[PDB]
């Protein structure tokens, strides 16, 4: 349908993930809920902690059903453990239904919840494979398409930056909204229904290739992750690339620990030289054999803005590209600007310029098709 109702219901702080606000519980208990294509637990506060404003109360809901097991979930740093139930839940800016999907009751945490961050919970939106304890315990999104008929298909629409800076966007839950996108969407095929993953068969920084065997791109997997917010590369296309950045953007010199994400660069108000700073052209499988198609990465979407609130003039900011021994991430960083179509119904990731995209003067962010290519299957790891 149109989905109008839907639009704007995405909330977040910059760096701390994006959260769309549901309820749990007869009668319901409103929480905010972090929106996570990089794992497959639906998770809320249900005992306090001082960085919690609110959590869920199971005794005051007539519906909460105790599955009687633990569950511990760690992430790439945080983690939580709590007790298994299903209740019944639902979104009142996404689709007017209700489902009894299982939760996880967070008990105890570690690194998890961020002082101030107005989430309470997280919603892992990829698939059963993932699920701690195990692929038995039934994702948020495979019951809600099991239990109410919603297509099987929901779509991101991270708009990033309008006190950290206050971020928002949309979560189009069934469908695919045409007025939050321009031009052509262009899929990548789903490689393997766990996270996320899909291939990435070429990179280019100005231009220039990297020239790096494909199969480096994707080692030892690729995803596209709501809830990480950086760019990750693995070892050796990090090094090639923050090389290649350092040389056009090699007039100015700065800190070892600029590029390690440890220090601010910042400029005086006003005075970013985002012209000495490339662009970034992620090549992506395509859905016909030997068709690859492209997104491409401004700096403003690479460089985080972050305050300094001493220097209080300046304009500073992070360097959000960052090393993984993991594979690479597609994060916030890079799903920023863009439309992106979860498509699982197809196996396969959409992507298209968004109506809330990030141009400037000279440059534009761009979703672009198709290049011949060839051994892009060969790109992916074994
Ligand atoms: C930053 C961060 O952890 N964000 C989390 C969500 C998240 C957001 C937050 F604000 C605080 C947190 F503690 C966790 C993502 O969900 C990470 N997604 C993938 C990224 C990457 C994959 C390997 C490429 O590494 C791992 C490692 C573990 C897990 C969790 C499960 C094992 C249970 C699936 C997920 C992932």
């Amino acid at each position: 349908g149109s989905f109008v109702e839907m639009v704007d219901n995405l909330r977040g702080k910059s760096g701390q993930g994006y959260y769309v606000e549901m309820t749990v519980g007869s009668p319901p208990q409103t929480l905010n809920i972090l929106v996570d294509t990089g794992s497959s637990n639906f998770a809320v506060g249900a005992a306090p902690h001082p960085f919690l404003h609110r959590y869920y109360q199971r005794q005051l809901s007539s519906t909460y059903r105790d599955l009687r097991k633990g569950v511990y979930v760690p992430y790439t740093q945080g983690a939580w453990a709590g007790e298994l139930g299903t209740d019944l839940v639902s979104i009142p800016h996404g689709p007017n239904v209700t489902v009894r999907a299982n939760i996880a009751a967070i008990t105890e945490s570690d690194k998890f919840f961020i002082n101030g961050s107005n989430w309470e919970g997280i919603l892992g939106l990829a698939y059963a494979e993932i699920a701690r304890p195990d692929d038995s315990l039934e994702p948020f999104f495979d019951s809600l398409v099991k239990q109410t008929h919603v297509p099987n298909l929901f779509s991101l629409q991270l708009c990033g930056a309008g006190v950290l800076a206050s971020v928002g966007g949309s979560m189009i839950i069934g469908g695919i909204d045409h007025s939050l996108y321009t031009g052509s969407l262009w899929y990548t095929p789903i490689r393997r229904e766990w996270y996320y993953e899909v291939i990435i068969v070429r990179v280019e920084i100005n231009g220039q290739d990297l020239k790096m065997d494909c199969k480096e791109y994707n080692y030892d997997k690729s995803i596209v992750d709501s809830g990480t917010t950086n760019l990750r590369l693995p070892k050796k296309v990090f090094e090639a690339a923050v090389k290649s950045i350092k040389a056009a953007s090699s007039t100015e010199k700065f800190p070892d620990g600029f590029w390690l994400g440890e220090q601010l660069v910042c400029w005086q108000a006003g005075t970013t030289p985002w012209n000495i700073f490339p662009v970034i052209s992620l090549y992506l499988m395509g859905e016909v054999t030997n068709q690859s198609f492209r997104i491409t990465i401004l700096p403003q979407q690479y460089l985080r803005p972050v305050e300094d609130v001493a220097t209080s003039q300046d304009d500073c900011y992070k360097f959000a590209i960052s090393q993984s021994s993991t594979g690479t991430v597609m994060g916030a960083v890079i799903m920023e600007g863009f439309y992106v179509v979860f498509d699982r119904a197809r196996k396969r990731i959409g992507f298209a310029v968004s109506a809330c995209h990030v141009h400037d003067e000279f440059r534009t962010a761009a979703v672009e098709g198709p290049f011949v290519t060839l051994d892009m299957e060969d790109c992916g790891y074994n």
